[PDB]
Protein backbone atom coordinates (compact mmCIF):
# COMPACT_ATOMS: atom_id res chain seq x y z
CA UNK A 1 0.00 0.00 0.00
CA UNK A 2 3.05 3.02 0.49
CA UNK A 3 3.51 2.63 -3.36
CA UNK A 4 -0.36 3.99 -3.66
CA UNK A 5 -0.19 6.40 -0.68
CA UNK A 6 3.62 7.37 -2.40
CA UNK A 7 2.34 7.24 -6.23
CA UNK A 8 -0.91 9.47 -4.65
CA UNK A 9 0.80 12.76 -4.16
CA UNK A 10 2.89 12.25 -7.19
CA UNK A 11 0.38 11.67 -9.82
CA UNK A 12 -2.00 14.11 -11.94
CA UNK A 13 -4.39 12.85 -13.27
CA UNK A 14 -6.18 14.74 -16.20
CA UNK A 15 -9.50 13.76 -15.49
CA UNK A 16 -12.02 12.74 -12.87
CA UNK A 17 -12.45 9.80 -14.39
CA UNK A 18 -9.09 8.84 -14.11
CA UNK A 19 -8.70 9.59 -10.83
CA UNK A 20 -11.26 7.78 -9.31
CA UNK A 21 -10.59 4.55 -11.05
CA UNK A 22 -7.26 5.21 -9.30
CA UNK A 23 -8.51 5.57 -5.86
CA UNK A 24 -10.98 2.43 -6.66
CA UNK A 25 -8.27 0.07 -8.36
CA UNK A 26 -4.91 0.93 -6.75
CA UNK A 27 -5.31 0.43 -3.00
CA UNK A 28 -6.44 -3.43 -3.61
CA UNK A 29 -4.19 -4.11 -6.77
CA UNK A 30 -1.00 -2.25 -3.92
CA UNK A 31 -2.40 -4.66 -1.46
CA UNK A 32 -2.13 -8.12 -4.28
CA UNK A 33 1.66 -6.74 -5.07
CA UNK A 34 2.22 -6.48 -1.45
CA UNK A 35 0.72 -9.97 -0.83
CA UNK A 36 2.20 -11.65 -3.85
CA UNK A 37 5.51 -10.70 -2.30
CA UNK A 38 6.43 -8.38 -5.60
CA UNK A 39 9.58 -6.54 -4.89
CA UNK A 40 8.96 -2.56 -3.77
CA UNK A 41 9.76 -1.95 -7.37
CA UNK A 42 7.05 -4.26 -9.26
CA UNK A 43 4.86 -2.15 -6.44
CA UNK A 44 5.73 0.98 -8.09
CA UNK A 45 6.51 -0.21 -11.43
CA UNK A 46 3.02 -1.74 -11.80
CA UNK A 47 0.97 0.92 -9.96
CA UNK A 48 2.23 3.77 -12.01
CA UNK A 49 1.97 1.45 -15.18
CA UNK A 50 -1.65 0.80 -14.54
CA UNK A 51 -2.39 4.77 -13.98
CA UNK A 52 -0.35 5.66 -17.41
CA UNK A 53 -1.68 2.47 -19.52
CA UNK A 54 -5.25 1.15 -17.99
CA UNK A 55 -6.85 3.87 -16.02
CA UNK A 56 -7.09 6.21 -19.70
CA UNK A 57 -9.06 3.12 -21.36
CA UNK A 58 -11.22 2.51 -18.43
CA UNK A 59 -13.72 4.39 -19.78
CA UNK A 60 -16.11 7.33 -17.44
CA UNK A 61 -16.05 6.22 -13.79
CA UNK A 62 -19.61 4.55 -13.51
CA UNK A 63 -21.54 5.76 -10.49
CA UNK A 64 -24.77 5.10 -9.65
CA UNK A 65 -27.30 6.15 -12.17
CA UNK A 66 -24.76 7.66 -15.31
CA UNK A 67 -25.90 6.24 -18.04
CA UNK A 68 -22.68 4.94 -19.82
CA UNK A 69 -21.57 2.02 -21.38
CA UNK A 70 -20.92 -0.77 -18.70
CA UNK A 71 -18.91 -3.90 -18.40
CA UNK A 72 -19.71 -6.80 -15.86
CA UNK A 73 -15.51 -7.29 -14.96
CA UNK A 74 -15.64 -7.26 -11.15
CA UNK A 75 -19.13 -7.40 -11.22
CA UNK A 76 -20.08 -4.08 -12.45
CA UNK A 77 -16.85 -2.32 -13.70
CA UNK A 78 -14.60 -1.91 -16.73
CA UNK A 79 -11.93 -3.39 -15.20
CA UNK A 80 -11.02 -6.91 -12.44
CA UNK A 81 -8.60 -7.90 -10.68
CA UNK A 82 -7.70 -12.10 -9.59
CA UNK A 83 -4.85 -13.42 -8.26
CA UNK A 84 -2.80 -16.85 -8.83
CA UNK A 85 -1.63 -18.21 -5.75
CA UNK A 86 2.00 -20.22 -5.80
CA UNK A 87 3.77 -21.34 -2.43
CA UNK A 88 6.04 -18.34 -1.35
CA UNK A 89 4.24 -15.64 -3.63
CA UNK A 90 1.61 -14.83 -6.17
CA UNK A 91 0.87 -13.46 -9.37
CA UNK A 92 -1.79 -10.58 -9.43
CA UNK A 93 -3.78 -10.22 -13.07
CA UNK A 94 -5.47 -7.18 -14.06
CA UNK A 95 -8.67 -7.40 -16.87
CA UNK A 96 -10.02 -4.85 -18.17
CA UNK A 97 -12.04 -4.37 -21.45
CA UNK A 98 -10.13 -0.86 -23.06
CA UNK A 99 -13.22 1.73 -23.83
CA UNK A 100 -13.64 5.39 -24.55
CA UNK A 101 -16.36 8.04 -23.88
CA UNK A 102 -17.15 7.71 -27.13
CA UNK A 103 -18.74 4.50 -26.21
CA UNK A 104 -20.87 5.96 -24.28
CA UNK A 105 -22.04 8.32 -26.16
CA UNK A 106 -22.97 7.00 -29.28
CA UNK A 107 -19.88 6.98 -31.53
CA UNK A 108 -18.67 3.76 -30.72
CA UNK A 109 -21.65 1.64 -30.57
CA UNK A 110 -19.73 -1.99 -29.66
CA UNK A 111 -16.85 -0.42 -28.40
CA UNK A 112 -14.22 -1.61 -31.26
CA UNK A 113 -11.22 1.53 -31.18
CA UNK A 114 -10.19 1.34 -27.86
CA UNK A 115 -8.26 -2.17 -28.14
CA UNK A 116 -6.24 -0.44 -30.51
CA UNK A 117 -5.46 2.96 -28.98
CA UNK A 118 -4.58 0.90 -25.68
CA UNK A 119 -2.40 -1.49 -27.74
CA UNK A 120 -0.71 1.53 -29.84
CA UNK A 121 -0.11 2.46 -26.11
CA UNK A 122 0.96 -0.69 -24.19
CA UNK A 123 3.62 -1.45 -27.26
CA UNK A 124 5.02 1.68 -26.43
CA UNK A 125 6.18 0.50 -22.48
CA UNK A 126 5.84 -3.34 -22.89
CA UNK A 127 8.05 -4.07 -26.02
CA UNK A 128 7.51 -7.88 -25.87
CA UNK A 129 3.72 -7.32 -26.36
CA UNK A 130 2.83 -8.71 -30.23
CA UNK A 131 -0.88 -7.68 -31.67
CA UNK A 132 -0.36 -10.16 -34.92
CA UNK A 133 -3.32 -12.22 -33.19
CA UNK A 134 -5.38 -9.40 -32.67
CA UNK A 135 -5.53 -8.57 -36.46
CA UNK A 136 -5.60 -11.75 -37.37
CA UNK A 137 -8.45 -13.19 -35.25
CA UNK A 138 -10.66 -9.73 -34.72
CA UNK A 139 -12.57 -10.88 -38.14
CA UNK A 140 -13.11 -14.43 -36.86
CA UNK A 141 -14.44 -13.52 -33.47
CA UNK A 142 -15.74 -9.72 -33.44
CA UNK A 143 -18.62 -7.86 -34.69
CA UNK A 144 -17.73 -6.73 -38.35
CA UNK A 145 -19.19 -4.02 -40.24
CA UNK A 146 -21.11 -6.38 -42.34
CA UNK A 147 -22.33 -8.11 -39.58
CA UNK A 148 -23.49 -5.28 -38.03
CA UNK A 149 -25.30 -4.07 -40.79
CA UNK A 150 -27.24 -8.06 -41.15
CA UNK A 151 -27.83 -7.49 -37.05
CA UNK A 152 -31.55 -6.63 -36.11
CA UNK A 153 -32.33 -5.01 -32.51
CA UNK A 154 -34.39 -8.16 -31.61
CA UNK A 155 -31.32 -10.41 -31.80
CA UNK A 156 -28.82 -7.97 -29.87
CA UNK A 157 -32.16 -7.22 -27.52
CA UNK A 158 -31.99 -11.23 -26.91
CA UNK A 159 -28.57 -11.56 -26.19
CA UNK A 160 -28.29 -8.84 -24.21
CA UNK A 161 -30.63 -9.70 -21.26
CA UNK A 162 -28.59 -12.74 -21.15
CA UNK A 163 -25.37 -11.62 -21.14
CA UNK A 164 -25.63 -8.20 -20.42
CA UNK A 165 -23.09 -6.19 -21.92
CA UNK A 166 -21.49 -5.13 -25.33
CA UNK A 167 -18.41 -6.50 -24.90
CA UNK A 168 -16.21 -7.52 -27.38
CA UNK A 169 -12.46 -7.79 -26.23
CA UNK A 170 -11.01 -7.88 -22.71
CA UNK A 171 -7.34 -7.24 -22.29
CA UNK A 172 -5.36 -9.48 -19.40
CA UNK A 173 -1.59 -7.77 -18.11
CA UNK A 174 -0.43 -10.92 -16.34
CA UNK A 175 1.84 -9.79 -13.77
CA UNK A 176 4.85 -11.64 -13.94
CA UNK A 177 7.94 -11.13 -11.06
CA UNK A 178 10.01 -11.01 -14.41
CA UNK A 179 7.82 -8.89 -16.70
CA UNK A 180 4.40 -8.26 -18.15
CA UNK A 181 2.18 -10.70 -20.49
CA UNK A 182 -0.82 -9.38 -22.27
CA UNK A 183 -3.70 -12.29 -22.88
CA UNK A 184 -6.74 -11.13 -25.02
CA UNK A 185 -9.75 -12.34 -25.10
CA UNK A 186 -12.78 -12.16 -28.06
CA UNK A 187 -16.30 -12.28 -27.69
CA UNK A 188 -17.96 -13.60 -30.40
CA UNK A 189 -21.79 -13.71 -28.99
CA UNK A 190 -22.86 -10.38 -30.93
CA UNK A 191 -21.11 -11.39 -34.25
CA UNK A 192 -22.88 -15.10 -34.26
CA UNK A 193 -26.44 -13.28 -33.37
CA UNK A 194 -26.03 -11.19 -36.21
CA UNK A 195 -24.93 -14.45 -38.25
CA UNK A 196 -26.49 -16.89 -36.99
CA UNK A 197 -23.14 -19.17 -36.48
CA UNK A 198 -22.24 -21.33 -33.13
CA UNK A 199 -19.60 -20.17 -31.02
CA UNK A 200 -17.74 -23.12 -31.63
CA UNK A 201 -17.82 -22.81 -35.00
CA UNK A 202 -16.47 -18.98 -34.86
CA UNK A 203 -13.63 -19.93 -32.00
CA UNK A 204 -12.59 -23.32 -34.09
CA UNK A 205 -12.42 -21.51 -37.55
CA UNK A 206 -10.50 -18.49 -36.11
CA UNK A 207 -8.08 -20.98 -34.92
CA UNK A 208 -7.55 -23.00 -38.00
CA UNK A 209 -7.31 -19.79 -39.67
CA UNK A 210 -4.53 -18.99 -37.53
CA UNK A 211 -2.73 -22.77 -37.14
CA UNK A 212 -2.02 -23.21 -40.89
CA UNK A 213 0.21 -26.13 -40.50
CA UNK A 214 -2.71 -28.49 -38.40
CA UNK A 215 -0.60 -28.04 -35.34
CA UNK A 216 -3.50 -28.06 -33.44
CA UNK A 217 -6.31 -29.60 -35.10
CA UNK A 218 -6.27 -33.12 -33.47
CA UNK A 219 -6.54 -30.76 -30.21
CA UNK A 220 -9.60 -28.80 -31.44
CA UNK A 221 -11.48 -32.23 -32.62
CA UNK A 222 -10.88 -33.62 -29.10
CA UNK A 223 -13.09 -30.59 -27.72
CA UNK A 224 -15.58 -30.36 -30.55
CA UNK A 225 -16.43 -33.73 -30.14
CA UNK A 226 -16.80 -32.90 -26.45
CA UNK A 227 -19.17 -30.45 -27.15
CA UNK A 228 -20.85 -31.76 -29.82
CA UNK A 229 -21.35 -34.81 -27.48
CA UNK A 230 -21.90 -32.95 -23.96
CA UNK A 231 -24.42 -30.44 -25.78
CA UNK A 232 -22.11 -27.56 -24.80
CA UNK A 233 -21.21 -24.59 -27.59
CA UNK A 234 -17.91 -22.66 -27.25
CA UNK A 235 -18.36 -19.30 -25.56
CA UNK A 236 -15.12 -17.18 -26.52
CA UNK A 237 -11.31 -17.24 -27.08
CA UNK A 238 -8.27 -16.69 -25.16
CA UNK A 239 -5.00 -16.25 -26.74
CA UNK A 240 -1.63 -14.95 -25.64
CA UNK A 241 -0.11 -11.84 -27.44
CA UNK A 242 2.64 -13.23 -28.65
CA UNK A 243 4.39 -14.18 -31.92
CA UNK A 244 1.55 -16.53 -33.34
CA UNK A 245 3.04 -19.31 -33.77
CA UNK A 246 4.44 -19.66 -30.13
CA UNK A 247 0.65 -18.79 -28.56
CA UNK A 248 -1.71 -20.61 -26.27
CA UNK A 249 -5.40 -20.48 -27.66
CA UNK A 250 -7.68 -21.22 -24.97
CA UNK A 251 -11.52 -22.38 -25.52
CA UNK A 252 -13.92 -21.29 -23.02
CA UNK A 253 -17.70 -22.79 -21.98
CA UNK A 254 -19.94 -21.34 -19.81
CA UNK A 255 -22.39 -23.86 -18.48
CA UNK A 256 -25.84 -22.83 -16.51
CA UNK A 257 -25.80 -26.18 -14.94
CA UNK A 258 -23.79 -25.39 -12.12
CA UNK A 259 -23.64 -29.40 -11.03
CA UNK A 260 -20.42 -31.30 -9.90
CA UNK A 261 -21.26 -34.14 -12.41
CA UNK A 262 -21.91 -32.03 -15.16
CA UNK A 263 -18.20 -30.36 -13.70
CA UNK A 264 -16.79 -33.54 -13.99
CA UNK A 265 -18.08 -34.11 -18.10
CA UNK A 266 -16.05 -31.56 -19.12
CA UNK A 267 -12.85 -31.98 -16.80
CA UNK A 268 -12.43 -35.07 -18.78
CA UNK A 269 -13.80 -34.36 -21.73
CA UNK A 270 -16.65 -36.34 -21.48
CA UNK A 271 -14.02 -39.58 -20.75
CA UNK A 272 -11.60 -38.79 -23.54
CA UNK A 273 -9.10 -37.60 -20.74
CA UNK A 274 -8.01 -40.54 -19.23
CA UNK A 275 -4.43 -40.09 -17.34
CA UNK A 276 -3.74 -39.67 -13.94
CA UNK A 277 -3.21 -36.37 -13.97
CA UNK A 278 -6.71 -35.74 -15.12
CA UNK A 279 -7.98 -38.39 -12.14
CA UNK A 280 -5.88 -36.60 -9.07
CA UNK A 281 -7.01 -33.19 -10.09
CA UNK A 282 -10.99 -34.52 -10.39
CA UNK A 283 -10.74 -35.87 -6.77
CA UNK A 284 -9.38 -32.40 -5.55
CA UNK A 285 -11.82 -31.00 -7.50
CA UNK A 286 -14.52 -33.06 -5.98
CA UNK A 287 -13.82 -31.73 -2.90
CA UNK A 288 -13.49 -28.24 -2.90
CA UNK A 289 -16.83 -28.21 -4.64
CA UNK A 290 -18.18 -30.50 -1.60
CA UNK A 291 -16.56 -28.43 0.74
CA UNK A 292 -17.75 -25.04 -0.68
CA UNK A 293 -21.17 -25.78 -1.15
CA UNK A 294 -20.93 -24.55 -4.98
CA UNK A 295 -24.75 -23.21 -5.52
CA UNK A 296 -26.66 -24.86 -8.48
CA UNK A 297 -28.18 -21.55 -8.92
CA UNK A 298 -31.37 -21.81 -11.86
CA UNK A 299 -30.65 -22.83 -15.43
CA UNK A 300 -32.71 -19.72 -16.73
CA UNK A 301 -30.15 -16.94 -17.18
CA UNK A 302 -32.70 -14.78 -16.16
CA UNK A 303 -33.05 -15.97 -12.60
CA UNK A 304 -30.06 -16.61 -12.44
CA UNK A 305 -28.44 -12.97 -12.64
CA UNK A 306 -31.18 -12.16 -9.96
CA UNK A 307 -30.56 -14.41 -7.68
CA UNK A 308 -26.69 -12.97 -8.18
CA UNK A 309 -25.25 -16.01 -9.50
CA UNK A 310 -22.60 -17.24 -11.86
CA UNK A 311 -22.28 -20.48 -14.07
CA UNK A 312 -19.51 -22.33 -14.31
CA UNK A 313 -16.59 -22.22 -16.56
CA UNK A 314 -13.97 -23.93 -18.05
CA UNK A 315 -11.23 -23.50 -20.61
CA UNK A 316 -9.12 -26.05 -22.81
CA UNK A 317 -5.40 -24.77 -23.32
CA UNK A 318 -3.66 -25.49 -26.99
CA UNK A 319 -0.28 -25.38 -27.66
CA UNK A 320 1.70 -26.27 -30.76
CA UNK A 321 3.61 -29.04 -29.42
CA UNK A 322 1.20 -30.84 -26.91
CA UNK A 323 -0.60 -33.71 -26.41
CA UNK A 324 -3.69 -33.49 -25.03
CA UNK A 325 -5.87 -30.36 -24.11
CA UNK A 326 -5.21 -28.62 -20.90
CA UNK A 327 -8.90 -27.83 -18.63
CA UNK A 328 -9.00 -25.95 -16.01
CA UNK A 329 -12.44 -25.32 -14.05
CA UNK A 330 -14.10 -22.07 -12.83
CA UNK A 331 -16.50 -22.75 -10.01
CA UNK A 332 -18.81 -19.80 -8.86
CA UNK A 333 -18.13 -18.23 -5.37
CA UNK A 334 -20.94 -15.99 -4.90
CA UNK A 335 -23.81 -16.76 -2.59
CA UNK A 336 -20.96 -18.42 -0.56
CA UNK A 337 -19.91 -16.43 2.86
CA UNK A 338 -16.21 -15.05 2.56
CA UNK A 339 -15.29 -16.30 5.68
CA UNK A 340 -16.52 -19.83 5.03
CA UNK A 341 -14.48 -19.94 1.45
CA UNK A 342 -11.52 -18.31 3.28
CA UNK A 343 -11.94 -21.54 5.77
CA UNK A 344 -11.43 -24.48 3.08
CA UNK A 345 -9.15 -22.25 1.28
CA UNK A 346 -6.70 -22.16 4.21
CA UNK A 347 -7.17 -26.32 4.67
CA UNK A 348 -6.14 -26.66 0.99
CA UNK A 349 -3.27 -24.45 1.31
CA UNK A 350 -2.01 -26.65 4.61
CA UNK A 351 -2.78 -29.69 3.15
CA UNK A 352 -1.12 -29.15 0.14
CA UNK A 353 2.29 -28.18 1.56
CA UNK A 354 1.51 -24.05 1.28
CA UNK A 355 1.58 -22.91 5.03
CA UNK A 356 2.33 -19.28 4.33
CA UNK A 357 -0.77 -19.70 1.82
CA UNK A 358 -2.76 -20.50 4.38
CA UNK A 359 -1.21 -17.96 7.45
CA UNK A 360 -2.02 -15.20 5.64
CA UNK A 361 -5.24 -15.73 3.84
CA UNK A 362 -7.92 -14.95 5.64
CA UNK A 363 -5.93 -11.56 6.90
CA UNK A 364 -4.90 -10.58 3.15
CA UNK A 365 -9.06 -11.06 2.33
CA UNK A 366 -10.08 -8.79 5.45
CA UNK A 367 -7.87 -6.59 4.17
CA UNK A 368 -8.87 -5.91 0.50
CA UNK A 369 -12.30 -5.59 1.99
CA UNK A 370 -11.27 -2.75 4.91
CA UNK A 371 -13.55 -3.04 7.72
CA UNK A 372 -16.38 -5.50 5.61
CA UNK A 373 -17.98 -8.19 7.93
CA UNK A 374 -16.59 -11.33 5.97
CA UNK A 375 -19.30 -13.49 7.73
CA UNK A 376 -22.50 -11.40 5.69
CA UNK A 377 -20.70 -10.42 2.18
CA UNK A 378 -21.17 -13.22 -0.52
CA UNK A 379 -20.19 -11.81 -3.47
CA UNK A 380 -16.44 -10.21 -3.23
CA UNK A 381 -14.97 -13.61 -4.17
CA UNK A 382 -16.79 -14.48 -7.39
CA UNK A 383 -14.57 -17.33 -8.97
CA UNK A 384 -12.42 -20.15 -7.73
CA UNK A 385 -10.43 -21.72 -11.06
CA UNK A 386 -8.35 -24.62 -10.69
CA UNK A 387 -5.95 -26.65 -12.61
CA UNK A 388 -4.06 -29.40 -11.93
CA UNK A 389 -0.40 -31.09 -13.38
CA UNK A 390 1.98 -33.61 -11.62
CA UNK A 391 4.58 -31.05 -11.84
CA UNK A 392 2.71 -27.96 -10.48
CA UNK A 393 0.28 -29.69 -8.39
CA UNK A 394 -3.08 -28.25 -7.90
CA UNK A 395 -2.97 -24.60 -8.57
CA UNK A 396 -5.82 -22.22 -7.46
CA UNK A 397 -6.74 -18.80 -8.95
CA UNK A 398 -9.54 -16.26 -6.92
CA UNK A 399 -11.39 -13.80 -9.31
CA UNK A 400 -12.27 -10.55 -7.01
CA UNK A 401 -15.95 -8.51 -7.09
CA UNK A 402 -15.63 -4.74 -6.46
CA UNK A 403 -17.80 -3.65 -3.63
CA UNK A 404 -21.58 -2.29 -4.29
Amino acid sequence: MIAYHTLTKALLFPDIDQYQHWHHVAPMLAKMLVDGKYSIHQQYEYLCLFAQLVAPVLGPYPSPGRDVYRCTLGGNMTVELSQNFQRSGSTTRIAFEPVRYQASVGHDRFNRTSVNAFFSQLQLLVKSVNIELHHLLSEHLTLTAKDERNLNEEQLTKYLTNFQVKTQYVVALDLRKTGIVAKEYFFPGIKCAATGQTGSNACFGAIRAVDKDGHLDSLCQLIEAHFQQSKIDDAFLCCDLVDPAHTRFKVYIADPLVTLARAEEHWTLGGRLTDEDAAVGLEIIRGLWSELGIIQGPLEPSAMMEKGLLPIMLNYEMKAGQRLPKPKLYMPLTGIPETKIARIMTAFFQRHDMPEQAEVFMENLQAYYEGKNLEEATRYQAWLSFAYTKEKGPYLSIYYFWPE
